[PDB]
């Protein structure tokens, strides 16, 4: 019994690289995909698009939309879905994002929406986040070094919130090195992505997510990656 | 104006290698240190024990004893203590524990005990704690690989926590390296010591925490290294 | 004017991701790629070999062979480059190595054959195979121990050479930690690779390697990375 | 057997953090101490410099100095060994290099002169100059970043020399970082040092290795780490 058993999505960014891999990782955990799209699979035109997708979502109830695509089309691919009224998964960047929350908030209509689709990623992120809170200055006179490539802007707001003084491709690479006020003590954390995978796993997972949220009915609409982090696994 | 202002340690341990750099921390802080010690410092007798140490602790009421010692002298060392009514910081390891604790709890004495004081490494413990009781699940099918010399225990029980599989001297060395079921991601974790330095400051740490419980008349009276970093930088 | 100027190949693998990433780097350098291909370009059939190789490098002189291609047609598409008699640039893996070259010499005809492509891990290698040979002993009673995923069997036959104890696709990682006796000094390699744009870009200088040999009459016909290597950077 | 046995060392330095490394190492060798120094051990005064080294070399003809010492004292420790005519292996820093060695030459005596003693950071230098030589511009286009603390700059050399673009105490801490230009390729080399053992054990191999040249009657007089190196493992 796969988990994507009975979920079907929509992938708005078919043709990129990035919906490609959901594509990959949703056909693997069971989830099937509608072959239509926006802007095998069949791309559709830029007109004609709230009929097209409401007799789709009519066809389709457990239909959730993917949207990984342009900053301009963020508010304009939000207003769309919210008016059909049908759930969508969104990580793309850009837009004016209060105007995109105030849509999908007056439609009262399921979504989750996070920039940042590797959960792994997040977690550390909210680790070191809860660390910073939870012990502030436990790093006091500690230095920070960085060394990065082509996100980080939290990390160092975290190890400054600790006391420490500083000055979607195909790879990515981070490496962050904490050396002691005497130098005897260092820490280090590296970082490697190759590819595009983990970001799928996280939209994937997302998408299984929130069709719970859907099913049980639930009261909050709006959800983020970490929302979906303290679900836990649910492959 | 130091910190270690006002406050006064007896370092019983003198000789150690931990015992010295617990003494450079401290006169760094300010801390003032008694000349006088157990089994420049004048060292003393295994007998006669709780009369050299009442006429210190009438003579100096301010006084924090460090313990840093043998697994079998744990349990006595702590009976004297309560008796005297000193309040004490032990980072030593081994005796019966619970003894220890019931020997402490009885004679409503204030004490900081942690096996370990390297404060900054609690911190990144709690983290990967607080990350695997949050979120469970998140490194699902992650594999880990673990590189180490001469702690890590908790470390890989989080790891399992969080869904992964798995088969006091100078350096430490630790190496975790976290890899995605595709082996298209990797996370590293890495982290060396050279020297005790780390342990003295956070000893020195505790013993200042310790100084503002006591003056606040707090109604706990025994705490543990993640007490103290939740209090904050004292320094 | 570019280096690649002048200079043609045929890329036998046409289809595999590997070819993919050497056409790539070929029209990068500006090196002509002719449009047919076996087992845009026009892919042919397995008969009718020597005909049409025969007339393509007839009708085009400074073309260079590039195969990466099956184990158990390296020993066969070698026997077909060496009648026509047109040089190639083969990484391949298996066959039988001893007939392959054998093949080559009788021949006479010009080649490079390395199953190894990424001419940085190539200079490394003999980096670490030099050291191993001009300080014997260097490292002895240093431990190590390697992490790796899915070549790195001569760099421990190096390090036991200098004196030490130990038990294409994607992604490919690999780490080599080198600890003192006294466990006080720590030397660690690490090695990411993502893509296999490094082989391509590695193929193609083979290949104007080789032209260059060619040009020159030179009197060697076989040639291997390490050749390449000390000519230079021909970029 | 140790193979100290039978040589024996004089420790100018005896009080340095250093010069007890190497004493701590000399003896693990069963290298004979003798118990004088100069500027258990009985220290001496810095007149009458000669003729208590001239009868201790007189008495002990197997003595080899080891000069751990000042810049300023460099020029007029090695004028005194030359009249004397007594071996010595010297990893001090600073005086008048030119001078230095001329001194030396003049009296044909025996001596290593290496600033730097952790021979296996010799080595991976050599490697690194090795391939730097041999293969020119073999890492053409790569990126080189540096992260240090309180050497490197051949390593900068080298990696100039090979085509990248660039802009004794406790512990040392070294970490390079080489990237390729589509940032698809990552080598990283890491180097950590807690203490100065890793110099004692490397004087003392010094000293085992003069101790032969001496032995031999060997032409050359003056010998470098690399010397040392090539010999092979003395041990």
């Amino acid at each position: 019994v796969l988990p994507g058993n009975g979920i079907s999505i929509m992938v708005n960014g078919c043709s990129g690289k990035m919906g490609k891999a959901v594509i990959k990782a949703a056909d693997s955990a069971g989830v099937n995909i509608v072959p239509i799209s926006f802007g095998e699979i069949t791309v559709h035109g830029p007109t004609e698009r709230e009929k097209v997708l409401s007799s789709v979502f009519e066809k389709h109830p457990e239909l959730i939309v993917v949207d990984y695509t342009i900053p301009s089309a963020v508010n304009d691919n939000a207003e769309l879905y919210s008016k059909v009224g049908v759930p969508f998964v969104m990580g793309t960047t850009g837009g004016d994002r209060n105007k995109l929350y105030e849509t999908v908030e007056e439609a009262k209509i399921y979504a989750v929406i996070s920039p940042q689709m590797g959960k792994q990623v997040v977690a550390f992120l909210a680790a070191m986040e809860i660390m910073a809170e939870q012990f502030p200055g436990a790093f006091s006179g500690y230095s920070l070094d960085v060394m990065e490539s082509h996100t980080a802007k939290a990390v160092i707001s975290c190890f400054q919130e600790l006391g420490v003084s500083y000055d979607i491709s195909g790879h990515a690479f981070h490496l962050y090195h904490l050396t002691s006020p005497d130098e005897t003590v260092s820490f280090e954390f590296q970082h490697n992505v190759c590819g595009r995978s983990i970001y799928a796993e996280g939209t994937v997972d997302a998408v299984l997510f929130l069709a719970k949220k859907i099913r049980l009915k639930a009261d909050q609409r709006i959800y983020n990656m970490i929302d979906v982090l303290r679900e836990g696994n649910m492959r």
